[PDB]
């Protein structure tokens, strides 16, 4: 049906400007359903998922700029003007940056931008730790259905998803392979994205499970975005690993922080 | 067992210098078994496969240079000196280029370099067509077992065909399928970051052009895209198949015979 469509309507009712959330490298935005309980219950929530999932024969975007233009089209279809509130995680963070710059060049107003623990890429020497990991994409998918974490493979995750959530019943080997395809493409887009300066404030959520890390280190990690952000760079830390940021407690903290900044 | 190891001994016997073949983006070098019949029966043939297949817990290389250094270690274990004959396909071509430059920086002699239809990447805007495609990696694997292509591929279907046709892929499980996807995603992230260095060697480029109406000058210019990175002779030869089908029987026969011709 509509489980894998590019624009994913997680909640359409609400009079305020929607929050648009862009997928991690895995391509699925069902994970941001963990936010609905905690953002204002009058805020619509839309997901943006990767081309190539609903239609495995679709031409995948070859740059983050092209992916961002596609998604800007989609979100302008839902919200004609007003402040655009974007949220990203991993690849989505890069995508929303591009979206935000494009929206600005169009004279549109950009509201809240929430970056879940993604930092700029050294294009001459891409650090593995700055890039998506396949096991992390599978962990994100397993968190989506509350799998108790205590080497993953696609078939096991698909079986948990089809068991667990009824709307993944018709998730077949075609869709599993399309997920792998989208992940590979998304990984090939990190090394070639050059973000442009953005005249807006950004909120960066830092995933730091180690509480022995000094606050200055979190702030310095966050200031890697300074060459591309001309506004305030605000940050907040959750005590979990990068893939676990939509588990119940970090999702609650992120959602409540978002609600208070949109209020 | 030993099906997925980094160094794959396809033929170890022979007095002549081996041919070392580096995997396409899919990570598997079994496909180059299509060459054994046609390269001299005195030539050893070794495959180089991706880290992360035999051990899904291995640290994957983060650059083509690091992958190439790993593989140079492996091939020096088989051949202590002499001319190093390298063959690559898709990602492997980039890898062998790096290997050759490293080998020449170490004062080692590089012999034949065979590039199967890979061209340099514009790192500021990587063209999709010059990059690996997942369906093409699956087609390469299906060609390996002679599947007939006049029939959207998926990993599970390919794994079942592989298990059914060649039983050294028996007990190829979901762990291994996942590891193949992982390897493919990583290899795809290695394009666009790799800056090839000038290589003072001759290279042979095999062009995959199924369209006979393409003029010969276009094939030659396509090949001369390698000129900034090759200071020697750039020779080329065309096979009448698409990129993923270059190890089917007729292109494999042409490539193997040409290689024997150049090594003889």
């Amino acid at each position: 049906g509509d489980t894998l469509d590019v624009l994913l309507p997680l909640r359409t009712t609400g009079e305020k400007a929607p929050l648009f959330c862009v997928h991690p490298a895995g391509g699925l935005s069902w994970v941001y359903s963990g936010l609905m309980q905690h953002i204002g219950a009058d805020r619509p929530l839309y997901g943006l998922q990767a081309r190539g999932l609903a239609d495995p024969s679709a031409t995948l975007p070859s740059s983050i700029e092209e992916m961002a233009a596609d998604y800007v089209t989609q979100i302008r279809g839902v919200q004609p003007s007003g402040p655009y509130h974007l949220l990203g995680w991993s690849l989505g963070s890069l995508v929303i940056h591009a979206m935000a710059t494009q929206l600005r060049a169009e004279g549109e107003e950009v509201g809240l931008l929430v970056n879940l623990d993604q930092y700029p890429i050294d294009r001459s020497r891409p650090a593995p730790e700055s890039q998506p990991d396949q096991q992390d994409a599978l962990r994100i998918m397993l968190d989506f259905v509350g799998y108790d974490m205590d080497p993953l493979d696609y078939a096991m995750v698909a079986d948990v998803l089809r068991e667990r959530q009824s709307v993944f019943a018709n998730l077949d080997e075609t869709a599993i392979t399309a997920l792998a395809n989208v992940f590979a493409n998304s990984r090939s887009l990190f090394g070639s994205f050059a973000p442009q300066p953005l005249d807006s404030d950004v909120l960066v959520i830092v995933a730091e499970p180690d509480e022995t890390v000094p606050a200055a280190e979190l702030a310095a990690r966050v200031e890697q975005w300074r060459p591309f952000v001309t506004g305030k760079i605000e940050y907040q830390t959750v005590r979990c690993s990068h893939p676990h940021m939509m588990q119940p407690e970090p999702a609650a903290e992120i959602g409540r922080l978002i609600a208070e900044k949109l209020g």
